[PDB]
DNA sequence: CACCTCGGCTCAGTCTATTAGCTAGAGC
DNA sequence: GCTCTAGCTAATAGACTGAGCCGAGGTG
């Protein structure tokens, strides 16, 4: 195993060394190139030249001068001016000396640089690490040399190569991202003999590249590599090496350009490629030479490409940078642009900005550095073993410790050291020995690091540490390691010499070494030994700080990580909140973790797992005095604090919902492709997808369509790698039913050409990777997947879907219901969830909160040594079952329940897959089965055959809360189950009283009826369902039927309901569990066979103005039903069937004012008030809006009717309804009817217009009977159906009422009806009569049919009416009494409607005061100057109204004060979705319409709450 | 039947206005 | 590179409807 060094020290103990530099001239590659052939001057040929120790011959046909030095001492002219003076002739081209000592005098290198003709210098350090094999040559000097193995691409490359050229044919610019140490030098190479294949001829590529250490490597490199003829150019025109070290012959000019290239042409045979390696300085002096006539380029390869924006660089040198992306300066058919970082991160200029990490650079404008054709990241690289793992090890050393034990060292001041340079060494020292710092028995992590490079900010730190670096160690008192320093000021030799000293593997044990400089050795030759990279102080240039960092990641046999090393000082006194953003020395961390967020693209997921878990690539170290209490108190105050400090000031990680735009696009292009394929009714792989859809449709629903079918599949694509990512370390092959079903057909699908286009987002996977990588714990992956479903599922699902929803059921909801399902079934059956043939079933599972917190409740059981691992083990393998409908909670659920069991069996068993989950439609599951046989999902069928035949004791769960879609719009067929349904009509729906049982059919109502069908005859059920089937009028039947079937009900109420609640109403509801608007219950039903009475009710209330967090503390503090039943209390249900809010008074004696079944009420016939089903286009303020909307309508109606496929379009010119869809397919045309337009009343105190024509109305209920025409003429008392809570209000009426008037839908008692005339005149066709019934006026005595109305009319403002009648208001339609003394209300009653018909015109008041700045009464929207002031308005900018009366806002109507009315109706709004306005200013020709109706309502207001007070006591009879 | 018209009553959050906190820009 | 400022970007607070669709009732 002999070396370079043997041979030399073999020289040492003349011709010896002539032979060893023709061996490297002749062999190594690149000299191979340049030269036709190489001798001793004595057998050069006679025919040239005149009788130096060397000669070459280069293909230009010049010859060179060499120089075979061999000398022990300081190279001087004396050893030179021989030499110069044989080239000096005119023969000699050039000369070359091959210099055997790095040091050279400062006469020598002047001359050197300064001779015409030019001189390149060789050094031993070059024959060292040059390609030939020393091992193997001999000084026997056979002459026969061994050149070493060239470089072999590998898959990774040879991918960029195909991608390159792929991605070449169609564009000019494209760019290559490669890791560090990967290969993208080599590997550029072989994309340019790639693409040459295509060019007949010489193929021209311009190598740009900053530095010239950079380009002697490229030339060499690409040399060395190459598999063609090559022939090179190394133009050129901050410590870096001069032009004399390239080894090549330097072109000066444009002139010598445009002469190499004429050299070139008239050569007898031209080579493969011709490659010029150049600076970007020089790029001014190739443009002259394109100018002067120099060919364009064929490929522009751009090296280091994120410094061509030009920012990081000095303005003089910036500009030469910049200017390769123009064919302008340097003209080429096509360029690629390589780095490892496209994207720079650093520091802002503010000091004092909460953001440490911004975005400084990136080649985003793919214009002129066009798109990413290949991109090997850090992490892929370590994740296939291609790069060596990193570990950042920030030390902070302890100044209070230093000072004590240094205070020798500190004293003297010889030294020119401080703290922070005496805190650097220690620094070194800990870190290259591994310290584990303040806390085992052992002070180091490992066997130290041998190889380091530190980089400091300055040539005289450098100098400081490493020349008293081995005094300063041996007072802090294993391995001996020394010190070096290097700078600019060296040459070449010299910088090749320190870093073979360095790198030298006969270097013995026990000794490491280190060298010291600045920006000197961040560019260089390659050592994957290289163990750690140090930095002692911040730097100007981030763009080294980056090239620094890139140095280690290259894989060596011993290297199991790679090191980076920051010495830090905490100033003693240094606080936790403070530590690590305001002061000087932190900077050097912030650029590093820049470094970093730039090289590794997992470092942001490595910061947001900060949070949970401490990761392996950090390490955060408290290093105080050496071997054998301040900072070491307090460490781990100190520790947290400055991972605290990372996670809060490095912003803006968005990779999550970055690529989630990137993941969506590609299920865009995967779905197209589907509909291409299954365009081909008969191609074969169509049948074959005809028979996933038909599994999926019978282990789910009929409704599952064939895009549907594409929706899933994309689905999955996308969740499996996240998952497999997510959950690394489990049997690798997945055991999934469902998603090996789904592997099944995606193969199918590959054999058609069809691909996953996995390559673009392993980034992407690798991310997730790391933010699971350290994490042990199941509580933890879930969080994990919540953050996934927020930032990343939503936005990647939006190709498929636009709208995605998971309901995660709060956890303290869940532990409530599974600790009193185990309650019950001790009590009430003798049994627990924990027993034998219990079987446990959630039948919409979504996340499996349920069956989690099952596990972790018979886990808490476990502890307390009241059952075994073999119970839960039974649980989990037999008798726990889960049923979900969508992919991804599937997905989710399955890994949930598998991940928590696999944590509560310790390590007594591995993974087990949980066989009690499937994929189904679970009320399609008891309906008739259809046929299928050959099923792709058979083994997920056969799940739910296991699971049908069980019977089960236990349902839990969260159903899907779903009455109606929202708008018919929406085009959503609501989805039929025949034998559920039928059951939920048979017990449910034909007991109920109501006239309206839309709602009996809602998800989460049959969720109810399954369960109970399911159980049979003895189990338990326990949901969280919506509030309404307690106090709904439509659940008086379900609320009866329920006492027959189950012995006991536990009702919690969570309430939290605002949907058409007062404020005093909903202040009481309080804060919603889930944030919606619907009402929440937590019910437990119990049913058992040996109970035949009607069961009893426990109802509990939470509690009134309670957000949604004071409500789960209180769930949580309870536990369970014991730990709440002293606050529970009994309910007795009354004769309607009424549990809270119970009716009690005389009610149904009283008369009925309407009634549509029979004749006992007092109006003939009432009407529900207009329901149009598209207000927006119904109903304005603008009389010509309605008409330009609807007329619309009926183009748009009639231009596609008969087609059903517009239902899927939405729209803005026109809303469905039901009714209009069954119109439009009947094909009826529609046309415009200008009679039909009404005026009425949208809101109270609101006119508005309409469009009432039959055809484009959803209900006009009996308004043909009331308003036949739009001139017809009428009174109508208008009020709401049901108050629902709500103080009992009216308003008598003269226009067309709409039907949400009031809530409830409105209900009008009209004064006349009207019947046909019985003459066939269209435009007299119409009689009118009295609504009023006889018979009842008799049981209403002293009372004439004139008065009926001012009689009704005047007793529902009495104030004793609503109070008294409160409840049964609010369930029921208003029925009226006889009173002794009617007079007095029928007087009052008529005061009231002549002043409410003529709310619009009334006098304004007395106290009020009108100030009008400038004249104009438009309004934007009216209000108070502050929240709760009354006594004032402001109408707009020129006009406000002053001193209102407060009590004005007593008078209510509906759900809201008459004068609120105003303000909150006349306002200009618009539709966002339609693009409707609805201006209050277009209603009236008069401006002050608007104004004038508000002053009159206040009177209005007024005057009603006098008359109401003089309104008598209320009597019977 | 065959097909239309009528009677409800209930509905798994979404908008606009405010405002703390932070930054990007202008002149030094 | 700073110190101040008027302007955005967030969370944070505040305000708060229209119409679907089962089933009964009509009519020739
Ligand atoms: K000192
Ligand atoms: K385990």
């Amino acid at each position: 195993k002999q070396t370079f060094d043997d041979l030399i020290n073999q020289i040492n103990t003349g011709t010896l060394f002539e032979k060893l530099t023709l061996a490297y001239l002749k062999n190594e590659p690149t000299y191979k190139a340049l030269y036709q052939n190489v001798w001793l001057l004595s057998e050069v040929p006679e025919s040239y030249g005149i009788p130096v120790d060397l000669v070459a011959e280069q293909k230009n046909g010049d010859l060179v001068a060499i120089q075979a030095k061999f000398y022990t001492n300081k190279v001087g002219k004396s050893e030179i001016n021989s030499f110069v003076a044989e080239l000096g002739k005119s023969y000699y081209q050039r000369g070359l000396i091959v210099s055997t000592m790095d040091d050279w005098n400062s006469n020598a290198r002047e001359t050197i640089d300064q001779n015409e003709k030019g001189i390149e210098i060789i050094g031993l350090s070059d024959l060292r690490n040059s390609q030939i094999d020393w091992s193997q040559f001999n000084f026997e000097r056979p002459e026969n040399v061994v050149v070493k193995k060239p470089k072999k691409l590998r898959d990774y490359q040879q991918t960029a190569k195909e991608n390159a050229l792929a991605h070449f044919k169609e564009n000019d610019r494209g760019q290559l991202i490669m890791a560090p140490g990967t290969g993208k030098t080599f590997t550029s190479l072989k994309i340019s003999e790639a693409l040459s294949k295509d060019k007949d001829g010489p193929f021209k590529v311009l190598y740009l590249v900053p530095s010239i250490q950079l380009l002697t490597q490229t030339l060499r490199g690409w040399n060395n590599d190459t598999e063609l003829t090559m022939t090179s150019m190394a133009v050129t025109s901050t410590e870096d090496i001069k032009a004399s070290d390239i080894g090549y012959p330097a072109t000066t000019s444009s002139k010598k350009i445009l002469q190499n290239w004429h050299d070139f042409e008239s050569l007898p045979k031209q080579t493969d490629m011709l490659v010029v390696f150049s600076t970007y300085q020089s790029i001014e002096v190739i443009g002259e030479a394109q100018k002067e006539g120099f060919p364009e380029f064929d490929f522009i390869i751009s090296d280091e490409a994120h410094r061509t924006t030009g920012a990081h660089e000095a303005a003089k040198e910036a500009s030469a940078f910049s200017k390769v992306h123009s064919n302008n300066n340097v003209k080429g058919l096509k360029r690629m642009y390589q780095t490892a970082t496209p994207k720079i991160y650093g520091e802002s200029a503010k000091k004092n900005a909460k953001d440490k990490s911004i975005l400084l650079s990136s080649m985003d404008d793919e214009s002129k550095y066009g798109e990413v054709f290949f991109r090997m990241g850090f992490g892929q690289a370590v994740s296939r073993d291609i790069l060596t793992d990193y570990k950042v090890m920030v030390l902070a050393v302890d100044e209070a410790a230093i000072q004590k034990d240094m205070q020798r060292t500190l004293a003297d001041p010889e030294n020119g050291l401080n703290i922070d340079d005496v805190g650097r060494i220690v620094g070194i020292w800990n870190g290259m020995m591994r310290r584990n710092g303040y806390k085992k028995n052992s002070p180091y992590d490992g066997a130290p690091l041998e190889r380091a490079i530190a980089f400091t900010r300055t040539i005289e730190e450098s100098k400081k540490v490493s020349s008293q670096f081995e005094e300063v160690v041996n007072e802090y008192i294993s391995i001996h390691l020394s010190m070096r320093h290097a700078d600019g000021q060296m040459n070449a030799l010299q910088k090749g010499e320190v870093l073979d000293w360095l790198a030298n593997p006969n270097k013995p044990a026990d000794e490491a070494r280190i060298v010291s400089n600045v920006r000197f050795l961040t560019e260089g030759i390659d050592i994957p030994t290289l163990d750690a990279v140090i930095f002692l102080s911040p730097k100007k240039s981030q763009v080294d700080i980056v090239q620094a960092v890139g140095r280690i990641m290259r894989k060596a046999e011993g290297k199991d990580y790679g090191y980076i090393i920051l010495p830090i000082v905490i100033p003693t006194g240094e606080k936790p909140e403070t530590i690590l953003d305001n002061n000087k020395n932190y900077e050097t961390v912030w650029q590093v973790i820049n470094a970093l967020r730039s090289v590794d693209e997992r470092f942001e997921a490595m910061i947001d797992k900060l949070n949970m878990a401490k990761p392996k690539q950090l390490k955060v170290i408290g290093v105080g005095s050496s071997p054998d209490t301040e900072l070491e108190f307090e460490w781990d105050k100190f520790e947290g604090a400055i991972f605290g400090k990372i996670v809060q000031k490095v912003g803006d990680r968005k990779y999550l919902e970055n690529w989630s735009k990137d993941v969506a696009k590609i299920a865009e292009r995967q779905i197209n492709w589907i509909k291409n394929k299954l365009s081909d009714k008969k191609d074969p792989i169509s049948l074959e997808f005809k028979k996933f859809v038909s599994s999926l449709q019978h282990n789910i629903n009929d409704s599952i369509d064939e895009k549907q079918a594409a929706e899933m599949l994309s689905q999955h694509l996308i969740t499996k790698p996240i998952f497999e990512a997510l959950f690394s370390e489990y049997s690798f092959v997945n055991q999934n039913p469902v998603s090996q079903a789904m592997e099944s057909i995606v193969s199918e699908l590959e054999k058609a050409g069809f691909a996953k286009e996995q390559e673009n987002l392993e980034p992407l996977y690798e991310s997730v990777r790391m933010r699971a990588e350290g994490i042990e714990k199941a509580e933890d992956k879930q969080k994990i997947i919540v953050t996934l479903y927020d930032k990343f599922f939503k936005t990647a699902f939006k190709a498929t879907t636009e709208r995605l929803g998971i309901v995660f059921t709060p956890i303290e909801v869940v532990d409530f219901i599974v600790h009193s399902v185990d309650d019950v079934l001790k009590k009430h059956f003798g049994k627990s969830l924990a027993s034998k043939d219990v079987h446990i079933l959630d039948p919409f599972t979504g996340t499996g909160t349920f069956i989690v917190r099952t596990l972790t409740y018979l886990k808490e059981q476990m502890d307390a040594g009241e059952i075994s691992l073999a119970d839960i083990t039974r649980k989990f393998m037999k008798e726990l079952h889960a049923n979900e409908i969508v992919l991804l909670s599937y997905y989710i659920a399955a890994i949930n329940i598998e991940s928590t069991f696999d944590e509560i069996n310790g390590d007594e068993e591995g993974y087990v897959p949980f066989e009690g989950i499937v994929l189904t439609d679970t009320f399609e599951s008891t309906e008739t089965e259809d046929t299928l046989d050959d099923d792709y999902f058979g083994t997920n069928d056969e799940r739910l055959k296991r699971q049908q035949k069980v019977p089960i004791t236990v349902i839990m769960g969260n159903p899907p809360y779903s009455a109606k879609q929202k708008n018919e719009d929406g085009n959503q067929i609501r989805t039929t189950y025949e034998k559920l349904d039928a059951s939920l009509q048979n017990s449910w729906v034909e007991t109920s009283t109501a006239t309206n049982k839309n709602n009996l059919f809602d998800s989460y109502i049959r969720a109810m009826r399954w369960s109970s069908d399911r159980i049979s005859d003895n189990g338990v059920i326990g949901f969280i369902t919506n509030n309404s089937f307690i106090d709904g009028n439509a659940m008086d039947g379900m609320r009866q039927s329920l006492l027959e079937e189950f012995s006991d009900i536990y009702v919690l109420n969570l309430k939290g309901g605002i949907r058409g609640k007062t404020k005093d109403q909903s202040a009481l509801e309080g804060g919603n569990i889930f944030d919606i608007m619907t009402g929440v219950t937590i019910i437990m039903l119990i049913k058992k066979s040996d109970y035949t009475v009607e069961g009893r009710i426990h109802y509990l209330d939470i509690g009134n103005n309670l957000d949604k967090y004071q409500k789960l503390e209180k769930l949580k503090n309870w536990k369970s039903l014991n730990g709440a039943t002293s606050e529970f209390q009994n309910i007795i249900p009354n004769e309607k069937g009424d549990w809270i809010n119970q009716r009690n008074s005389n009610f149904d004696e009283l008369i009925s004012l309407g009634n549509k079944k029979g004749s006992d009420s007092l109006f003939i016939d009432y009407t529900g008030g207009l329901k149009t089903g598209r207000d927006n286009w119904s109903w304005n303020f603008s009389k010509e809006q309605v008409e330009l909307s609807m007329k619309s309508s009926i183009d748009y109606y009639n231009q596609y009717l008969g087609d059903t496929n517009i239902y899927k379009e939405d729209v803005p010119d026109i809303s469905w309804t039901r009714s209009l869809k069954q119109r439009f397919e009947r094909r009826e045309t529609q046309s415009w009817q200008g009679e039909r337009m009404y005026l009425g009343m949208y809101r109270p105190f609101t006119k508005k217009h309409v469009y009432y024509a039959q055809a484009w109305i959803d209900r006009q209920y009996q308004m043909t009977k009331v308003l036949p025409s739009s001139t017809s003429s009428n009174l109508m008392i208008s009020l709401s159906n049901k108050t629902g809570g709500k103080q009992f209000s009216t308003l008598i009426v003269d226009v067309l009422p709409d039907v949400n008037l009031f809530t409830g839908g409105s209900q009008n008692l009209p004064k006349y009806l009207y019947r046909n005339n019985d003459t066939g005149n269209l435009f007299d066709n119409s009689e009118k009569y009295s609504a009023i019934r006889h018979e009842v006026l008799n049981k209403l005595p002293n009372l004439s049919e004139e008065d009926a109305m001012y009689y009704v009319y005047g007793l529902f403002h009495s104030i004793q009416y609503g109070k008294v009648y409160y409840e049964d208001l609010a369930k029921s339609f208003p029925k009226i009494p006889n009173v002794k003394h009617k007079e007095k209300y029928i007087k009052i009653g008529k005061e009231l409607a002549d002043l409410h018909l003529n709310y619009e015109n009334q006098p304004i008041c007395e106290g009020i005061d009108v100030q009008i700045s400038e004249l104009n009464y438009r309004v934007k929207k009216m209000k108070h100057p502050k929240k709760g002031v009354l006594d004032t308005i402001i109408y707009n900018e020129s006009i406000t109204i002053k001193n209102i009366p407060e009590k004005a806002y007593e008078y209510v109507v509906n759900g809201r004060p008459a004068i609120e009315w105003i303000i909150n109706q006349y306002q200009v709004k618009t539709d966002k979705k339609s693009g409707i306005t609805d201006d209050p200013n277009e209603f009236s020709d008069d401006p002050k319409y608007i104004l004038n109706l508000l002053l009159s309502v206040i009177t209005v207001s007024m005057r009603t709450l006098e008359l109401i007070d003089e309104l008598p006591e209320f009597e019977i009879q």
